[PDB]
């Protein structure tokens, strides 16, 4: 697990709507 | 598991709608 | 499992619609 | 399983529509 | 299973439509 | 199974249409 | 099964149409 | 776990709507 | 755990709506 | 089965049309 | 079965049309 | 130019060294 | 040029060394 | 040029070394 | 040039070494 | 040139070494 | 030239070594 | 030249070694 | 030249070694 | 030359060794 | 020359060894 | 020359060995 990146998500929705809104800008000169 | 990257997602929706909205920009000079 | 990359997703939808919206730009000079 | 890459997906939809929308650009000079 | 790459997908749709939309560009100089 | 690459897909559709749309470009100089 | 590459697909459609659309370009110099 | 980055999220919603709204801009010259 | 970044969130909502509103701007010359 | 490459496909369509569309280009110099 | 390459396909269509469209180009210098 | 993001940088150094040092952390729950 | 993103950089160094050092972390739950 | 993304870089170094160092992490749940 | 993406780089080094170092991670659930 | 993607690179090195180092990870669920 | 993708690279090295190092991973579910 | 894809590379090395190192993985479900 | 794909490479090495190293994997389900 | 695919390569090596190393896998279901 | 596919290669090696190494797999179901 | 496919190769080796190594597999169902 030295470089291990463990991700766990459990999702349960009844009559539901998910709206994840993400704007990202990254310019390096 | 030295470089192991474990990802687990469990999904269950009844009459549902998922809207993941992602904008990403990355220019490096 | 030294370089193992385990991915598990379980999906179950009743009368549902999935909309994963992803925009990605990556130019390196 | 030293280089093993295990992927498992279980899908079940009743009267459903899937819309995975992915835009990717990658030019390296 | 040292280089084993196991992929399993189970699909079942009733009156359904699948739309996987993927755009990929990769030029390296 | 040292270099084994096992792929299993089970498909069952009633009155359904599948639209897998893939664009890929890869030129290396 | 040392170099075995096992592929299994089971297909059953009632009044259905399959549209797998794949564009691939790969030139290496 | 020397470089381990463990993330765990458990989600359960009944008749719910999630609205994560994120605007990010980062240009460095 | 020398560079470990552990994040844990547990979420449970009954008839609820989440509105995380974030505006961020960062330009360095 | 040391170099065995086993492929099995079972197909059954009622009033159906299959359209597998594949474009591939590969020139190496 | 050391070099055995077993292929099995079962086909049954009622009022159906099959259109497998394949373009392949491979020149190596 | 409605969504146009124009970036121009002109750089000329004689016997010079550039050290842009940036640390950024952003976790939202 | 409605979505045009024009980037121009001109670089000329005599006996020079460039050190652009960037650390970025962004996890949203 | 409606979606045109024009990038131009001109590089000329005499006895020089370039060190662009970029660390980026982005996980959205 | 409606979707045109023009990239031009001109490179000339005398007794030089280029070290472009890029680390990128992007998992969306 | 409606979908034209023109890329031009001119390279000339005397006693030189090029080290383009790129790490990219992108899993979407 | 409506779908034309023109790529031109000119390379000339005296006593030189080229090391283009690229790692890419892309799994979409 | 409507679908023309013109590629030109000119290579000349004196006492030189070329090392183009490319790792690519792309599985879509 | 409507579908013409013209490729030209000119190669000349004195006491030289070429090492083009390419790994590609592409499974679509 | 409507479907013409012209390929020209000129090769000349003195005391040289060529090592073009290509691994490609492409299974579509 | 409407469907003409002209290929020309000129080869001359003094005390040389050629090693073109190509692995290709393509199964479509 | 409407369907003409002209191929010309000129080969001359002094104390040389040629090793063209090609593996190809193509099964379509």
């Amino acid at each position: 697990h030295s470089q291990g990146t463990f991700t766990s998500d459990y999702s349960k929705y009844l009559d539901s709507r998910r709206a994840q809104d993400f704007v990202q800008w990254l310019m390096n000169t």
